[PDB]
């Protein structure tokens, strides 16, 4: 049971390089618009107290160099939506897939296509952590790399990287420029809050273990939502909600293990450990598969 | 320091669906040849003792249905090279990338594009295990999916999946149809040998941890090569060879830590565990980064 990223080809055809002054980063080219973090227009002096609308006012199209591989794309307009810069360009991207912009919630998963200076380097699967950060690519120049899900050849773009936080994780926005988490695109002291394990995803992963014949951790016991959350808080797991219980419904129907039965298994695992056993392949409980990921 | 798969777009444009009778799986369309596992010509009565020369001589070109998306490719020739079938087709793939065929060795890494009925479903990075199998979440219908590296826009194809072993891992061939390991394309009792940890890769990754500022696991000890292997084999670690020591040389010189000194650290990590700590972000000794990967 490997974590898999989505095939990245549809996104690879959209990655471009965007340069403003001395700063170069990645941009996303869909139709005749290139999207990228607005902080590309900032010099170091601006980064401490940026006035973004005024800085964009002082910029012209000729300040923006956009290159899609060998071809330079002529910028013919520029505007801002929240924290995302929108560069209108000469030419519509002939490789634009069917796509949508969506905003995801903490705990949901997606693939990141790590890019350096407009060229894709690698792809990985991750989850939006409860503290609204993403485990880092650890690749310089990754600003502007995007996160996405693919559903029947429609690409749902959900993330763009704006920053690396001191712990290596990155922070960023949706494609409408709205930050995930309490972070700002200014040079200031910012840090990831204390993170928690995504409980509903661990439960999904235990159901995957059961579907794949790994059942030693099942027991006769059951728990209540409130009793579980008391243990959850103790081991810094996200509280489980009734909505979480409901989305696990199809897995509970498929396996015969009610969610509160599996919560009893998880509670025992947290309080007593694994006794040298493994689940699927791991001595560690995995939390970067959603219920949806497990069904599919 | 995330494990990443290569961007898969160059391989996605080569994946097709190959059908022979009732049997459907994945093929690789490069230039005017489609490569796929030869057991596509097996019926249900053929799995236990297939006679491939006899099964193939009875086929004509029109017995092979090849579908590239919504387009049928016309097969105009067919032949067998070891365990891989080669279908010559009407049309050279216009999306053929620069490519080579390479045979890899246990411990080397590559990306797998997992596919179902010719359509890419996900991508992941892995290592060829010492027992010549791949730990892969491989759906029904993933036969014919391929493994690859990408270097300077050249795709090196090293692997094609042929079957699942009873323990959930898969086995396959190079693109000349020669199996990795002692496996055969026959439904027999064949099982993966005991898997071992890839020692040289763990050591390379500990060097990467030192380079990125982790040092907590270092100690004041050294070891002889023979004493290390005597201990490491008690944890199901692969033995370290003088070739492996030579390969680690550049990282030794970069860090100022002798190879046998790092080996002493590994010995202590196996004895002590991590004690709640992390190395490059993980709670596990990672063995799927090669020295080449790390030096890069
Ligand atoms: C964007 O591509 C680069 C990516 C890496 C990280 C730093 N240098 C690189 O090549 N990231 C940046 O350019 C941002 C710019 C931000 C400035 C502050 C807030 C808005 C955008 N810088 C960082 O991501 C950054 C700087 C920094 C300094 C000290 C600790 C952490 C840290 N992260």
């Amino acid at each position: 049971f490997r974590k898999m990223a989505f095939p990245s080809g549809k996104v690879e055809g959209c990655m471009v390089q965007v340069t403003c002054g001395t700063t170069t980063l990645n941009g996303l080219w869909l139709d005749d618009v290139v999207y990228c973090p607005r902080h590309v227009i900032c010099t170091s002096e601006d980064m401490l107290n940026p006035n973004y609308e005024d800085l964009l006012i002082r910029k012209s199209n000729h300040n923006f160099l956009v290159q899609a591989g060998n071809v330079q794309l002529r910028v013919i307009g520029h505007s801002m939506q929240n924290c995302v810069l929108k560069l209108k360009v000469d030419t519509a991207n002939p490789k634009t897939p069917k796509y949508k912009f969506v905003r995801i919630q903490p705990g949901q998963t997606f693939s990141v296509l790590a890019c350096y200076n407009g060229s894709p380097s690698g792809v990985y699967q991750c989850a939006m952590r409860p503290n609204f950060t993403i485990k880092g690519s650890f690749l310089a120049g990754s600003c502007g790399s995007v996160g996405f899900n693919i559903d029947y050849d429609c690409v749902s773009f959900c993330y763009m990287a704006h920053m690396e936080l001191p712990t290596g994780v990155h922070a960023g926005t949706d494609l409408e420029g709205n930050f995930y988490g309490p972070f700002v695109d200014r040079q200031t002291a910012q840090a990831a809050g204390t993170d928690t394990t995504i409980t509903v995803n661990v439960l999904a992963w235990l159901y995957a273990a059961v579907i794949n014949g790994d059942r030693w951790f099942l027991n006769r016991f059951t728990t209540t939502l409130n009793d579980f959350n008391l243990v959850a808080m103790k081991y810094n797991y996200e509280p489980l909600t009734q909505d979480h219980v409901d989305i696990l419904g199809p897995l509970s129907a498929q396996t015969g293990i009610a969610v509160l039965d599996m919560c009893a298994s998880l509670k025992e695992l947290l309080q007593n450990g694994m006794n040298g056993r493994t689940i699927l392949g791991s001595a560690l409980l995995e939390d970067e598969f959603t219920p949806f990921d497990v069904v599919r």
